[PDB]
């Protein structure tokens, strides 16, 4: 069919009605604090992360934060990062969810004595989950990883960082880039080298994300350097088989990484087959101590006086 009226809803703030209590990060994005949200009158108190940019002089800082504003306005799913709103102060803020664990390959790095098989696998299932929302939406997200996957809690995941997804027409079928650095060992072999992304390979770039998390934050293709990978793949070989996974798992990896794009799973696909496996979690990852593991929650605890809060329960 045809293309339809996105008739999402941009939210603008007051700065008036959130107050920053941490910097969370500074770096090329601009600087990541975290802070609350009361909307006037309300009586609620919302945990957020507040973005920021260095400037308010570089017009086109200013113009990427908008697109990525524009995509995450209108994505709506449990399992995909949410967007409150935009101030527009001199410097341009967004406005999403707090997620309080931080990303998520730096969470399996931290935790990795601490990880069942359990979390492992529903982690994946909810992964899936989000993408086949986005590709539901005809969304393709150009840069799924696993830093790029945020915890709201040990249980509840999402997926972040728009910044260069890219939405669809209905009668495109593959967006064509032309430059600018992009994440090779995370690239499908035919994005590294026609400039091609479709949900096909958002499944290739789900393939190494999944490695990651199996490996407990491993880096890809450690020693290699970037230029090298395009041979690497073209040769056959593909990233190896993590200590933990059976070889019901690792196939599912190496399916992702096909070189044929349609013969890889599509997401739909990769919920069924992932959901199976977490009903048996260590039939099919083997962990020592897996059953003795487990992870934190949160107890009502901060910085302030919160009796009036709460996060993803505030709609409209
Ligand atoms: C820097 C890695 C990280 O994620 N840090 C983190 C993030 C959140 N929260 C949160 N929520 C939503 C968005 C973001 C976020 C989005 N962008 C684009 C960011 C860029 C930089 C930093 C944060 C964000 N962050 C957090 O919440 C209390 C705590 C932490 N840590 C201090 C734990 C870090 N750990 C490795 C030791
Ligand atoms: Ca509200």
């Amino acid at each position: 069919g045809g293309e339809a009226p996105n008739q999402a809803l941009l939210r603008i703030l007051k700065e008036t009605e959130f107050k920053k209590i941490k910097v969370l990060g500074s770096g090329a994005f601009g600087t990541v604090y975290k802070g609350l949200w009361i909307p006037e009158g309300e009586k609620v108190k919302i945990p957020v992360a507040i973005k920021e940019l260095r400037e308010a002089t570089s017009p086109k800082a200013n113009k990427e934060i908008l697109d990525e504003a524009y995509v995450m306005a209108s994505v709506d799913n449990p399992h995909v990062c949410r967007l409150l709103g935009i101030c527009l102060t001199s410097t341009v803020q967004l406005i999403t969810q707090l997620m309080p664990f931080g990303c998520l390959l730096d969470y399996v790095r931290e935790h990795k004595d601490n990880i069942g098989s359990q979390y492992l696998l529903n982690w994946c299932v909810q992964i899936a989950k989000g993408m086949n929302y986005l590709e539901d939406r005809r969304l393709v997200h150009r840069d799924l990883a696993a830093r790029n996957v945020l915890v709201k809690t040990p249980q509840h995941v999402k997926i972040t960082d728009f910044g260069l997804a890219k939405l669809l027409g209905a009668e495109e079928k593959e967006y064509h880039a032309e430059g600018g650095k992009v994440p090779i060992k995370w690239m499908a072999l035919e994005s590294i080298l026609h400039r091609i992304y479709t949900h096909q390979s958002d499944v290739w770039s789900y393939g190494v994300t999944v490695w990651e998390l199996m490996t407990f934050g491993s880096k890809p293709y450690d020693g290699i350097p970037a230029s090298e990978i395009s041979s690497i793949l073209e040769k056959g070989e593909r990233l190896p088989q993590p200590p933990i996974c059976t070889i019901d798992v690792y196939m599912i990896m190496v399916k992702c990484w096909m070189i044929d794009a349609d013969s890889r799973p599509k997401f739909r696909e990769l919920i069924i087959e992932f959901s199976k496996m977490a009903r048996d979690p260590q039939r099919y990852l083997v962990i020592q101590g897996d059953e003795r593991m487990h992870l934190p929650s949160p107890t009502d605890s901060n910085f302030y006086r919160a009796l009036m809060d709460e996060e993803d329960m505030d709609d409209v």
